[PDB]
Parts: structure tokens; C-alpha cells; sequence
DNA sequence: TTGTCTTATCAGATGGACTC
DNA sequence: AAGAGTCCATCTGATAAGAC
């Protein structure tokens, strides 16, 4: 039940936090950082997944999922198909 | 019960569409 | 007409949760 504490949006291409760790949508997060006040009111080339919280690009400029993109950056080799975990994983990130 | 490694989820950078 | 500024999606980079 995540919600932008400024505008009330429940959907956004990227969730962000303010200095205190209060959640803000991408729009309200960028605005506050820039202005210092409140904002006024596809599939992976490697593993063929259609679901990720963040699309990245490979060296040729084609889309890869977050997992595949990060794996390649680290290892300089493509993510093997056997690494692909079923389901969606989430993590409780702490403040600051 | 600790250590490693994958990769979610945060933060920063870039630039197209739009207004001024 | 031609430049600077606003806005915010979407990209790259940083941090670190928790799978295993
Ligand atoms: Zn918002
Ligand atoms: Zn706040
Ligand atoms: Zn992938």
C-alpha cells in the first residue's frame, strides 16, 4: 500500500524517498530535490522475461531486465537462462 | 548461524516534449 | 524564429536485502 506522501499517487515509474525517507513518486521526488519545496497539485533480450521493476539496456542498446543488466555489468558475461527465478521478489529497504 | 552473491530498490544523469 | 528553462519518464549508477 505504497503512496506518495505529497500527491497521493499509488503508481509511478520509480519510487523515491525524501531526506527523511518518506516515500514520493518520481515526479514529486525530482521536484522537491530540484526546487526545495513540495510539487504543487517490452521483453528482455537475454532471458526473454516481460516483467521487471527497472529496464536497462545492453551494449548494443536493446532492452534487458534489471537482473540481466546488473549481472552482465558485474561479470562481463550474459546471465544464464538457469538463473531466472520464478515469481516476483521484494525487499524491505531501510531508511537513509 | 555466519558468508557470498544476486538483484531489488534506492539515488543520480540524461534528454525529449513542452512552455516561456 | 531561436534560445533557455520546466517537467518528469527512463536511463545508469549506488547501496544493500535477503536468498541459498
Ligand atoms: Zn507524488
Ligand atoms: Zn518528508
Ligand atoms: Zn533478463
Amino acid at each position: 500500500a505504497r503512496e506518495c506522501v505529497n500527491c497521493g499517487a499509488t503508481a509511478t515509474p520509480l519510487w523515491r524517498r525524501d531526506r527523511t525517507g518518506h516515500y514520493l513518486c518520481n515526479a514529486c521526488g525530482l521536484y522537491h530535490k530540484m526546487n526545495g519545496q513540495n510539487r504543487p497539485l517490452t521483453q528482455c533480450t537475454n532471458c526473454q522475461t516481460t516483467t521487471t521493476t527497472l529496464w536497462r539496456r545492453n551494449a548494443s542498446g536493446d532492452p534487458v531486465c534489471n537482473a540481466c543488466g546488473l549481472y552482465f555489468k558485474l561479470h562481463q558475461v550474459n546471465r544464464p537462462l538457469t538463473m531466472r527465478k520464478d515469481g516476483i521478489q521484494t525487499r524491505n529497504r531501510k531508511a537513509s
